[PDB]
């Protein structure tokens, strides 16, 4: 007999496990692993990818969680439905870092897309989604989906008035190749690689363990863009569970111009974002509203 | 020993792990010191410190309280109904042995009379003794703490409430359950005034997806107004949790106040009037899943 | 551009575990795990193999520790040696469990040996074995091994006054089966059976020794060392019909020994005998 | 409080992570509670209660003692090298601050005075209230603690000690530390009596393979007679422990006599005359790595 004959569906036990560290050492979260699917490393991280009995599927870069089955949809429709659906007409995106592709999956929902460009580092994170993360990396497949394998800090600045759109779907800034997309230089390469009336958001962190660098990715986006605005969301697998986001745009208010029936109307599956979280996604509790001075 | 004693620095040894619903994920803290463990005849108490979170407080291995961020649920937990009453002078906090709740409910004025049910005489002592920063309200001439089963004592009243918050455990922990039963919301209504409200910790519509639908559904069948909130909790489990707000006819948003937030005269770490309003918004698969879509 | 092109040598971190729960669920081990080499469900058991930086190849079965690259020697000498060499001319063995291999690996190294039948209830550990532990899995294709999958206890009851040594490696445990293996052996047969650590799992060696002392006239235990395995002292169970494991001991067959050892030693095998008075005290032997 | 506290019952949310050399591979024990934790200018102590074990001792997240197991190790950190003396009269001990070996010890009637030289007071002190399995001997009228640093403390001495034991000292500098020193061995000589004997606990040949071979290595340089000896210790890293015997002619296996152990008037859990001369038996790797084969 043969090996795969005699096996049987895997069944977990209590001797597997995943530990993520959250910033400062002191606190984390653990995942019993039932089977790990993926190991690889590239020359800028260490891939992981295995499977949980509640989140199903996950994702790991250097022991930090990027993506579970049971809730990436959470992150990507918060991240990319807010901008998407602010912009007049998004016609051209630019998604930097999100090698997984959720976000690519949500901007490519929107109908006005005519190109949609991921800017991923490693080239490595863009194969291994390909093949085992197909609920995220399905956009891949899009006729007008471009993945471009380079560090999105000097990618962006080899345009001017180019981009409808531009989303930061980056890792944490002390992990990887993140860092390099959080410089005031690098935001106001954004700036200046949207057209007229372009629009941005990038993903912020968790105003609780990693309370210094969402204060200081504020200050500096608020610096180069004339309306910042950081909204919340819950990632019930992210580090707290609160997570933020910034968007940003050269005069369109995420409120005061949103319209509603774009929401009510899309034709495409939503399973966080609406209409109703869109507007509550901005209202800040008081100890968010103290560190970015505001009350 | 006492002379040379010096200040304890921590390292990679002492952990605290807290099992989810369901034993396969988890969170994990690094213990510093372990200020105090004891045993009642209900259950096991913890109270630790963690470098980060600060003095971390347990009931059978699940975190109750972080002196980091308590104030979210807390404060989330009171306010709602508070502030959605016209004048709450009279309020029966069901659970919430560490005092959180109780602190939260005694900022206002209006409150005259505050009863604390806990179950469990240990956890109310634990906290007099080592939960400071929650138990503070224990001794304000408006607060009676009262040892007993909420779902029992409870039935001693009739139209009395102006307010009704449940502080519960999780249905499936010491004791919890008694607080979820249709015959339990049942005696809340009836023990509520006329015009009382009433909020109830629901849980984490993730790992507890099964009890979140449940309590709300039983809620919903005895209230005529039964709305879920929802608000970050940092360290519990998914940080995503749910409140349910119910009442005889006073709705959360279209009979809310927000000028009593603005010119409210007491400290709000969490709380305000947009995250009020903010927190009825709920996502798509929280709709869903209440059959709100 | 290519998914192997990309790749480079995996790299340890802290975040992959894998944890040894012992008897009881009080203490256990912890070890790093660099990758997962293969995870396996059969209608039996699970079988887990992955690589840790100090250890390197790990083999588990149900979250239990079986073999570890970098000490499997002590046991599987151990529990080998002692018999073999204590046999006057060994040249059928029957082998009970031992699914890597490490014990048939050892058992091979006499070159009196003209048959060693490995006996494995599981064919998925025989096939990831083979596959995955190389080391110990080295014997597999030796002309002289028989590897059968069945239940040891139901396939040793199918011989009489057939083997010169039987070792029980990790139904297995009755007092009939250690009968039936006492009945399968020739008149001057030895036999040995792994029996625990007389510390986590103090009972379960307590009734080994017992049962096997109720069938075999000479029955004595021995210690060694086993880095990995629960408390790191590990005994096994010298068992005969009339050879003693210390006045029948012949040094010199162990001395002249034309295969390597890295363990095993003439000075360790009477060593291993003498037994800590706390276990002594556990056996009833004063 | 104290009349609603019950005894505590052991969950799976308490734990203790002890790594090994390399931080590969290490040992985790559930803790029912925590007794005492306390920092010296020197280390940090950890005592605590597992329910297999009994009662832990950890200093700097590194095993010490069990109540289940200690025994093993002091047996035969101590009795060999004392059933090896004609008549041990003085001894010095120097670090463990447990008092485990001085108990043992003091088993051996002939005992006249034994030193305890322990760099760490809050250790002695912890061990008083804390460890009395292992402190009992503290206060017997031939024993005398003095808190010193050993390496400098032995050189005080000179032609006055019957038998010297090395016991465990800074776990966390290595071979580095200097308790493993050839000077340090060479004090041990020069304190010992023209006849002494010695023995030193020399780590497991496993995970401190070369901490191991150096101690040995360094002990063989001074004393004309150095065997290495072997026990279970069933709580430390590998569980396969190594010890180092040393002296000025007095031979480990030739000068023993068996009937000094048999006739022994106190209780011995582990050792015994078998087991004394069966600990020198090596297997093939440690003869490899000692160049012993
Ligand atoms: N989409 C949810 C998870 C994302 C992350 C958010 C999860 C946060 C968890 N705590 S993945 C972040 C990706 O960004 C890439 N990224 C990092 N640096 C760069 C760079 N300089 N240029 C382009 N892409 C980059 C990484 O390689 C990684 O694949
Ligand atoms: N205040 C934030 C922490 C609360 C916890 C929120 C849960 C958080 C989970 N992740 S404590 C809940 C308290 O409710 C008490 N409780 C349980 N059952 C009863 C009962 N039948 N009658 C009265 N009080 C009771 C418990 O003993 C516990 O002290
Ligand atoms: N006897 C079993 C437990 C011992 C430990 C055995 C555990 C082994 C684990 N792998 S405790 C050893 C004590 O020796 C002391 N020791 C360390 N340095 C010195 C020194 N310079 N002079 C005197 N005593 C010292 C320590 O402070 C420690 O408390």
């Amino acid at each position: 007999r043969t090996l795969k004959e005699l096996e049987r569906e895997l069944q977990p036990r209590q001797h597997l496990w995943y530990f993520e560290y959250y910033t400062g050492n002191n606190v984390g979260l653990f995942m019993k692993m039932n089977r790990v699917i993926y190991s690889g490393q590239s020359d800028i991280q260490r891939i992981d990818i295995f499977e949980n009995p509640d989140l199903g599927v996950v994702f790991a870069l250097d022991g930090i969680t990027m993506t579970t089955e049971k809730d990436e949809f959470m992150y990507h429709e918060m991240l990319a439905h807010v901008p998407m659906f602010l912009h007049p007409n998004p016609k051209k995106v630019l998604i930097i870092g999100g090698g997984d592709g959720g976000t690519l999956r949500e901007v490519l929902k929107h109908d006005s897309v005519e190109k949609a460009i991921l800017c991923e580092v490693d080239g490595l994170v863009i194969e291994a989604a390909r093949k085992y993360l197909k609920q995220t990396s399905c956009g891949f497949d899009d006729p007008r989906a471009e993945i471009v394998i380079a560090n999105g800090a000097e990618y962006v600045r080899k345009f001017k008035n180019e981009f409808d759109v531009i989303i930061i779907d980056s890792t944490d800034p002390t992990a990887g190749q993140g860092g390099h997309l959080f410089t005031e230089e690098f935001y106001q390469a954004c700036y200046d690689a949207l057209k007229e009336d372009g629009v941005f958001s990038a993903e912020t962190e968790d105003p609780f363990y990693d309370i210094g660098w969402f204060k200081l990715a504020y200050r500096r986006i608020s610096k180069v863009f004339p309306i910042t605005r950081v909204y919340l969301g819950f990632m019930t697998t992210y580090p707290s569970g609160m997570w933020s986001y910034t968007f940003a745009s050269k005069g369109i208010d995420p409120i005061k111009d949103f319209d509603p029936e774009k929401v009510r109307k899309f034709n495409k599956e939503l399973k966080y974002y609406n209409e109703e979280v869109h507007v509550a996604s901005f209202a800040l509790p008081n100890f968010v509203k103290k560190e970015l001075g505001l009350m």
